[PDB]
């Protein structure tokens, strides 16, 4: 069926959780895991903490939700952090800060289904 | 079917029930009860409840409700709360409030199930 | 089916009916029950009444409305306050007061049900 | 069927009906009716109309709109009001206030399915 | 079926309209009439006009649309208005005003239906 | 069926259109002539134009829209005002010109229908 | 079927037609054409768009705009406005105004569906 | 079928094109094409560009968006412009602005559909 | 079957294909091929971009968003321009740009369908 | 089936797959591939950047979100700018950086479905 | 079926699964791979974070997301940014910034489903 409406097969469910019980790294394993088309992940809210210049640096902290759902409907949510210090130009902060936030929220959130994660 | 729509048989509610009865481990255990497809968790609400600044030193709290939700459709929601005091800077302090709030939140909220939790 | 939708037996209604007649202590009551996936709790509003500073200690109140919610579809709903005083720090206050507020609005939404609860 | 669907018969409407044309007690007597499952409660709105300081007392007016459900799909709203005098501090007065104002508002509700109530 | 969605007998309409034809009063004689399940009130509106403090005195005054519903899912709504002077206290005129408000509402919208009401 | 859906026999259509080519009155011929769960009305809108001071005097004047509805799902609506002037106390002018605006407007809307109304 | 979803037949969709190519003069000739149930009208907005007062005169304008729907579900929707001036009083000039204006917008709206109206 | 959901036949369709190949006129011209109940029109959006005071004269623009609907779906909106200079009173430039503006365009939208129109 | 719903036949697409392969001119060239019934428009945005007043002369201008759909659901929507400049009353230079900026939408978006229009 | 709705077959797929791997052009380059009710596009956003003044010269930037669309489901969304220097009169500039956007923005979005583009 | 509800065969599943373990680029890889209609992208949201003028230069930073979807439903989304400096024209720098953003967020979004990406 279409994506969140499938079910698991008794076998295919059981190794999965076998599996499981035991960012580049954890991408390779999920998609080895449960497949290419086997799970997803979503950015749900985003916001700039504060920017502030110190004495020709930035200090940055940026937040951000990020949610991750299988094929059958389940779903894990989690926040993450990303802060940027000691850089001189605002921009390569606040990206450098945003991409930390959100591979960081993907972690905390794909470790919830198991150990080997 | 899928998520929120199945049902469980008398055998498995039994000896769920009766596992119940008797913040990695919390998950490892949830994980180990239910399934790793067995439960889901979300942040419903989050926000900064104040931000001063001491003698060189950041106090911060963050509020974070919290829903719990099973395979069958019950769910329960509870409210986390994350301090840091003593820090030196804000970006440290806020991250580490915003990630206790949510572990405190969903510890709380997974306990409402059973004593075991 | 789902949860909002079964329907109860003669017998088992008979039976929840008869021992209803007659927070850790009152959750485990619910639990044993009607079952850990016979009942549920949510919070649908929580506001901040007001926040004062006397000499050196913090006032807190707290408002918090709780629904409760069982697997046939009858709900009970009511409202939960939380004080507290004489605390030195803000954060303390306020956390204890939130849950505080939280668990007496479930405890007196869950006494609506019988006399046992 | 779910809550909000389902129909009595011919005998237990007669019988109910009957008992009916004859805040914990009420509640009692409409759990005893109606039954546990039988009947809910909700609240709707509620605002806070003046909080007043007096030479060291405090005055406070709370409204509330409360809504009961039966399992058939009737329903009855009504207001309720409660009011604190001559207390000392802010969070007592304003915690009796709110709950005797839901309280109120339940009984007014429960009254005008019969004279019993 | 559910409310709002059932009809009546040709007998039952004809008993009820030859019985039309000819406040605990209006309500004992709505539920003897109707039934205690086959009529329903409800609040859609409710606004406060003025408050204004005279020598020592409170005039108040109060608008309420009240919506009367049957079974059938026949409706009608008016408009109600309750007024409070010569009282000392604020609490007490308010409430007084916003019941009487209800109230009269209530009869006059239950009053469409026929001369007994 | 349900209110809004049902339909009319030719008998019946033709006896009521018959008679229907020929605020109590009118509220009594319009039962006597769809009956009592035949027709309703309701209010869509309605607001204050103005409120005046003279010299110990009140003017008062309101709008109100009113809308009539059959059960066969023909509807009609129509404006209607109230006034008062010469009064002392402001609650008295206002709750009668609001109640004088919504009855003018139901005589108004329900002459649409035919020459008896 | 119910409002807005029957259809005519072929002898009265000629009849009605041929009688259409030929404020309670149009009422009375719509009724007679279509039905005391085969038309209906409303009202979709409405807004005063200036109040002068002149050397002891009120001026005053409105707009309104009307909806006219047939059994079918043909419509037709048109302005209407309606002025009052050399009054003394401003509510009654507003009453005539508001009233003018809704009976000038149905009038112009029942007459695009033929030349009869 | 209900309105905006029939369909033409094929010999109906060929007539009504070969015609359409080739404000009171033309709205006869669409009645005599199309059906009293083949057509409708509506008012989606009107407004006040500007009112401006000349030497005891009124300049006034409105503009409007009509929209014109067929039987089986087919639709065509297009804008309207209404104009009134040199008159004396606020009101009567008005109306005769906002009514010009909605008959312009009726008329252009209405062209669309073939050159008849 | 409804507008938007319907589908075209082999030897029908075919043969519109073949002619489009190849503002009254364009209307009449759409009618010809599409059919009266076989294409719509509409606008969905429009602002004005600026008024200024030079030496006795306005300049205009109006953007304006056109949508045009087919029988079959296919669509396409454009953007366009008017402007109007020497002229010496406002409201023929508003209406001028407000028409001409539609019917050059028009002509864009019915540009895309081929190199016939 | 409706637009959106439909699929292709196997050897028509397999044809486009192969003429794609190989602003009137891109257009009509299009319209040969899928042909004329095979693709659609439309603008879901456009804002203004900035209109400076320079001396006697304006400088204008626009930018528009194109979403092109194709008869089985798949879309691509890009964002396109367009920019005016050197010209002497606002509308002319406005004019052409808006269009100039919208092709820009078309031609990008649709170059992701493959080379030929 | 639809986009977005199709499902994939074992043999093209796992064909797709080997080939993805292993810019035009990436997008021809993309369209080789999953096919020209069995990918699509979207952009979700975009601002402008700052806008600074320095000595003659302008600086400038965007943020994108953008949600890559396939055929079965599968979805990944993931933040992009784009930077420009050094530039002397703001209309220039905004361009390529806005480009670059959404290039960068296509190019990691899509990096998520495998190496090969």
């Amino acid at each position: 069926l279409c994506f969140g409406q499938c079910q698991y097969t008794a076998e295919e469910y059981q190794a999965i959780q076998k599996a499981l019980r035991q960012g580049h790294r954890v991408i390779n394993l999920a998609n080895e895991m449960f497949g290419y088309n086997g799970w997803a992940h979503s950015i749900t809210q985003q916001n700039v903490d504060f920017v502030d210049l110190n004495n020709g640096k930035f200090y940055v902290g940026v937040c951000a939700f990020v949610r991750v759902q299988l094929k059958d409907g389940s779903y894990h949510e989690d926040v993450g952090y990303g802060v940027s210090e000691g850089l001189k130009s605002k921009a390569l902060s606040l990206e450098k800060a945003r991409k930390e936030a959100v591979t960081d929220g993907l972690k905390r959130a794909l470790r919830s289904f198991g150990n080997a994660l």
